[PDB]
């Protein structure tokens, strides 16, 4: 998939038995998904963005299928407005910018 | 060019006769630069990102060079922690997301 940027690059992901839509964000180092039910252990972490800082729970090694591709990594669950797939998973599915 | 996501996608821009580095960001609908000296009339505006909302100054018809590519668009200037090039200019230098 070559995705053009006239529309938000939004993709289907499958995480925790759940179907979600997530924004692909090259400006996000990490993956932060809207508040949700996930099995396991997690650690308190704080991340920053344009508005300021948020408190998120960090889950390591969670399986995500992103546009039909699989990846395992740290997933952060928290008060984000949209689900964001960031560069930690995006390098895992071979994703590059091109111009 | 083809940019991998192992490191932040940072680029050199010349905006208003000044050289700066900015992040290529697909989760950014707009372009927002740290406070700088830009000539012109601007409208007040507010954007939201991850830990909230910021108040920016909107400048329309700003000329900006990204890697030698010239582009003319709207640029929001305000307290962003990093210079961000969003999809309003990314579609102008023809940039895509491939995976
Ligand atoms: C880079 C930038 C800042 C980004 C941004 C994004 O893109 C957003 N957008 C806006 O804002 C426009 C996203 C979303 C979209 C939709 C709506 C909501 C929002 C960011 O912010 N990023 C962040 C996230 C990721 C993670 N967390 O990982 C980040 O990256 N953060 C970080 C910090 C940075 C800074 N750096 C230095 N300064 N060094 C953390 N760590 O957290």
């Amino acid at each position: 998939p070559q995705i053009t940027l006239w529309q938000r690059p939004l993709v289907t992901i499958k995480i925790g038995g759940q179907l979600k839509e997530a924004l692909l964000d090259t400006g996000a180092d990490d993956t932060v998904l809207e508040e949700m039910s996930l099995p396991g252990r997690w650690k308190p972490k704080m991340i920053g963005g344009i508005g300021g800082f948020i408190k998120v729970r960090q889950y390591d090694q969670i399986l995500i299928e992103i546009c039909g591709h699989k990846a395992i990594g740290t997933v952060l669950v928290g008060p984000t407005p949209v689900n964001i797939i960031g560069r930690n998973l995006l390098t895992q599915i071979g994703c590059t910018l091109n111009f």
